[PDB]
């Protein structure tokens, strides 16, 4: 999720003592390096107190005087402090300069502040006391991690969980043809019903039952219906003229068959049923008959 880091810049012990006064003078060359100690920003700095954001320390760098400034910064002369919770923004560094071969301390540093995920340094000196040393210190995101705490997680997917890409904020931005804060809700075919269809895939239409077309917009009616007409699924509702449940019984049967003959008026009298007025000299239930 996040790391702080702490790099090494410069040492200069001229004298080659201690903090007491002790030298570790010409005698022998001081075997310099560093603790570290980062925990919650205190207002008044104690000298104890627990490194609730982590603690370290570097092998020996180097002499009683030592410049790394044009130097790289590797696993010797940097201490690296990871963190899972998300960044305070502020914070309490303690940075200690000790000899090696009992452990006695050269100088001492402290410093509250406040710093935010980026991978630029931040230089800081301390410049009082015999003994001068220079760093380094910066806080930076783990991949993945956005926001000012390396809190915010993000990673791209096109898979069952989602279809997105990352924000330069670590928000999601969905791929073509894909919805919803996950990213995992597609977009249906344009005029899809919002009523009765629905999708899985982008651009497919599914209908619900009793629904159908390109759009589900369309009921399906009763099976068996015949000059019959639906609203709803499983309707069967009758156009002028047509009766009965599936709409099959003619309540036409004049307009329709024409029954009478040489020209004869025609009147319904229900399902397939009619009755035929005659003209002069006509006779039958057709009029077929002449005279
Ligand atoms: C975009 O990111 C900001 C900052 O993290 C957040 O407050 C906002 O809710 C995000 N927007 C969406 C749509 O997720
Ligand atoms: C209906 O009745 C028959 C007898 C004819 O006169 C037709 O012209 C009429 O429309």
């Amino acid at each position: 999720s996040g790391q702080f880091e702490l790099e090494i810049l410069s040492m200069q012990n001229v004298n080659g003592e201690l903090q007491n006064g002790n030298c570790c003078c010409t005698r022998d060359e001081c075997d310099t390096y560093f603790k570290v100690c980062l925990k919650e920003y205190q207002s008044r700095v104690t000298a104890g107190g627990p490194c609730s954001f982590g603690s370290g320390s570097t092998p020996v760098i180097g002499g009683n005087t030592f410049n790394l400034k044009a130097s790289r910064g590797n696993d010797r002369n940097r201490i690296v402090l990871p963190f899972s919770f998300a960044w305070p923004r502020s914070y309490t560094l303690l940075v200690e300069a000790w000899d090696s071969s009992p452990d006695s301390i050269i100088e001492k540093a402290s410093h509250s502040g406040m710093i935010n995920p980026s991978r630029q340094w931040q230089t800081l000196k301390q410049n009082t006391g015999v003994a001068h040393f220079e760093y380094q210190i910066r806080v930076t995101c783990d991949d993945y991690y956005y926001g000012f705490g390396c809190n915010k997680f993000c990673r791209p997917r096109d898979d069952f969980f989602g279809h997105y890409a990352c924000d330069q904020n670590g928000n999601k931005t969905c791929m073509e043809g894909w919805m919803g804060p996950e990213c995992n809700r597609a977009i249906c075919r344009q005029g899809c019903s919002p009523k009765h269809g629905s999708c899985k895939l982008p651009g497919d239409c599914r209908c619900q039952y009793g629904w159908q077309g390109l759009y589900c917009d369309k009921c399906i009616p009763h099976p068996g219906c015949v000059h019959g007409i639906c609203n709803e699924p499983w309707q069967c509702l009758c156009e002028t003229n047509w009766g009965g449940q599936l709409c099959d019984k003619d309540l036409n049967y004049c307009g329709t068959h024409q029954p009478c003959l040489n020209g004869g008026t025609c009147s319904n009298t229900g399902p397939d049923k009619y009755q035929c007025s005659c003209p002069e000299g006509y006779s039958g239930p057709n009029c077929e008959i002449v005279d």
